[PDB]
Formats: structure tokens, sequence, C-alpha cells
DNA sequence: AAACTATGCATGCTCTACTGCTTCTGATCTAGTCGACT
């Protein structure tokens, strides 16, 4: 029962793009502030009957933070092939 | 004078081979990514 299996990934696009627009660094401290707040308010409602958790904030963190990700391994593709892979997929 | 048989022709179906044209497949090759070394 993984929180992460709750959340769109469409809200946490959307959270990433208002960050980016606004200047003002409070602006982004606010938007990812009440993100992480709803999700925590989310994490302890689903989990008030279990006792031992391992649900956490790094599914989301980890996409914050790609630079930091060290469980996956170099994915391959940089930027040429995903771009021959889109070409191909969409066939433009 | 009548019946049987040798000889031949015309045509459809089938195996077998050969020649040539077109297409598919195995083999011979450069770009991208990760890694090794110095």
């Amino acid at each position: 029962q993984t929180v992460a299996s709750h959340v769109p990934f469409a809200d946490l696009c959307s959270t990433l793009e208002r960050i980016q627009k606004s200047k003002g660094r409070a602006e982004k401290i606010r938007h990812f502030r009440e993100f992480l707040d709803s999700w925590r308010k989310f994490h302890d409602a689903l989990h008030k009957n279990h006792k031992d958790v391992t649900d956490s904030f790094y599914p989301a963190m980890r996409l914050i933070l790609p630079q930091l990700e060290r469980e996956r391994m170099a994915y391959g593709i940089k930027e040429t092939m995903l771009a021959k892979l889109y070409i191909e997929l969409l066939n433009l």
C-alpha cells in the first residue's frame, strides 16, 4: 500500500512546472513544501493501522534529484539515442 | 466381301531439364556508448 501508487505522475510534473515558472525562491519553496505536506498527511492517513512501514518520500525524491540516483544503472540512452527512438516510434 | 490388325495423326496431361529476371537472405562494413589504459 505504498503512497506512490496513489499519486499520479501528472501532479508531480505540475508541481515541478510551477516551481520552474516561479521566479522568486519563496514561491518555489512554498510549492515544494505544500506538495511534501500533502504527501506526509496522506502517508499518515494511509498507515494508521500498520506498525512497521518502509514507505517514504524516496519514490518522488529520486525523480526530483536524478543526479543522486545510484540504485539504477546507466540507462544507456543519451540525447541522440532518445531522438532516434522518438523518431522511430512516432513514425514521423 | 467382311472383320481384324498395322500404321499414322491430333490433343490433353505430366516429368524433366534448361535459361533468364526479380527478390530475399547471408555476409562485409561505419556511427553511438561504455569501458580500459596512459
